């Protein structure tokens, strides 16, 4: 809430605090840090395949 | 009219804009014009009266 009777004020002014959530941002953290693992896991399936 | 929700706000901004209102000032500014004619009125009308 914002104190103001000006419409459209809050919409703008609560973009310009927060352009990305917090959560969301972490959700993207974790995503990345998680992934290279996968990939090596996948590799190792199909070496361990192949051998 | 003013643009906020802020209680009391308007109050306080109307009486700093307007100290006093200018239809008041007049009326002031005419007596006080005017009140020396009338003093002079009944000073000859008194001295009519004693000569
Ligand atoms: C926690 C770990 C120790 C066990 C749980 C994960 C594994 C079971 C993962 C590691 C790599 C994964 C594989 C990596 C890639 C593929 C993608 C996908 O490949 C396809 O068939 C693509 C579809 C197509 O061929 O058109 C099917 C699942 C599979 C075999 C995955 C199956 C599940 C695997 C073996
Ligand atoms: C525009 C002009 C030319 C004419 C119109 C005004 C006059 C009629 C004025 C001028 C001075 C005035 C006088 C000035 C003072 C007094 C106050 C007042 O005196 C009292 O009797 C006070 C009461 C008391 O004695 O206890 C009565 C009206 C009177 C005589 C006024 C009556 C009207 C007068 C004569
Ligand atoms: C103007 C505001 C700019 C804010 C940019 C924020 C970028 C966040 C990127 C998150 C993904 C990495
Ligand atoms: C979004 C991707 C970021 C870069 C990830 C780098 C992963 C490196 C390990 C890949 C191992 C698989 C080799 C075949
Ligand atoms: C503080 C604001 C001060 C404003 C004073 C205005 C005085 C007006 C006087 C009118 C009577 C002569
Ligand atoms: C509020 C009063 C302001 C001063 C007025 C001055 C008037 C002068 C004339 C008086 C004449 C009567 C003499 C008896």
């Amino acid at each position: 809430r914002c104190n103001t009777q000006q419409p459209g004020c809050e919409n703008v002014c609560y973009d310009k605090s927060f352009p990305i959530s917090h959560v969301r941002f972490w959700v993207l953290q974790i995503i990345f840090v998680s992934v290279p693992t996968l990939l090596y896991l996948a590799h190792v399936f199909y070496v361990m395949r192949k051998e």
